[PDB]
């Protein structure tokens, strides 16, 4: 049955239904700057359709099949059952509340949303999220915006949000961190994510892996302490054998981080062969392809590594 409160603001109202799914909305809660006729379809909808479709599906979800992203799911589900989210684990009980079925026409818990997830029913991150945020606009409408469930209810959706942000980032360094084995920080990916010297204004230059690049920052995670921070390209530049150096509190603390560094160049040359280090401040490209060229005064010559067709597990 079609909802009767908007998506959007949780009121009731003159509101939009959409063809495909129950949600609702007000036509100037979405800044409709017209009346659509017939035949339409939500945003919530919209959206992941284009991330279902493979022509222009996501850098994760091309690499992930739907059984891989169910498995991922379940670790974000645990990550949100958090000490407190008791009154969002199990679905609402009648007895409790025989008045609830006349407000929520679409009800939603964390066991249904687990469930839900181990039959293979969400084709993308977006579809998770979508789902997970019923909990949310039912706690508003029967409890109340400023009630202390809805408070708790907002943290449960702003840790779905965060979950599915990391698996788009890689999914592979999400199952690793998920998992926890012995020096998981060094383990390297299929498409091994590129080693840099990065300077945040007003710390020392240190290392660390490139994950992504975005508005000219790079994504960086450092080696040692495992934290993460945006830095700007132009201060990135290719690992190298000499090191920028910064004045510095604690040495044994950049002394373990070097020594991690050195572990994972290792893991990279005993599976793909080979690991180059740059001249001295030499800049960081975006999706440098440099540490793996089989010849690196040479990069015509491409990759050294050897493309044995294998199924990537
Ligand atoms: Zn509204
Ligand atoms: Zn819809
Ligand atoms: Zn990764």
């Amino acid at each position: 049955r079609n909802d009767f409160y908007c998506w959007v603001c949780h009121r009731e109202g003159q509101v939009l239904c959409c063809e495909l799914c129950p949600r609702v909305y007000h036509a100037k809660c979405l800044r409709l700057t017209s009346e659509p006729e017939g035949d339409w379809f939500c945003p919530e909808c919209e959206k992941i359709t284009v991330a279902e479709c493979i022509e222009t599906q996501s850098k994760a979800m091309t690499m992930l099949t739907i059984e891989q992203l169910s498995y991922l799911l379940k670790f974000a589900i645990q990550k949100m059952k958090q000490p407190g989210t008791d009154a969002f684990q199990k679905p609402v009980p009648l007895e409790q509340h025989p008045d609830y079925a006349e407000y929520i026409f679409h009800p939603m818990d964390l066991c249904t949303l687990e469930k839900n997830a181990k039959k293979k029913m969400y084709g993308c991150t977006e579809a998770f999220l979508a789902d997970a945020k019923w909990i949310l606009h039912n706690c508003i409408i029967y409890n109340g915006g400023n009630h202390k469930l809805t408070q708790i209810a907002k943290v449960v959706i702003k840790i779905c949000e965060h979950e599915m942000n990391e698996i788009e980032v890689c999914p592979e360094c999400y199952l690793a961190a998920c998992q926890k084995r012995d020096n998981w920080f060094c383990e390297p990916c299929s498409n091994p994510h590129p080693l840099v010297w990065a300077k945040l204004k007003g710390f020392p230059f240190w290392p660390a892996k490139a994950l992504r690049d975005k508005d000219g920052q790079v994504d960086a995670r450092f080696f040692g302490q495992h934290d993460r921070a945006w830095v700007p390209i132009n201060n990135c530049y290719l690992m190298s054998k000499e090191i920028p150096f910064s004045v510095k509190k604690t040495k044994s603390i950049f002394n373990s981080a070097m020594q991690e560094m050195e572990v994972y160049v290792e893991n990279i040359r005993r599976k793909f062969g080979v690991f180059n280090y740059s001249p001295f401040r030499t800049p960081y490209t975006p999706n440098s392809q440099y540490q793996m060229l089989l010849d690196p005064t040479n990069p015509s010559a491409g990759t050294a590594k050897i493309d044995k067709q294998e199924k990537v597990k």
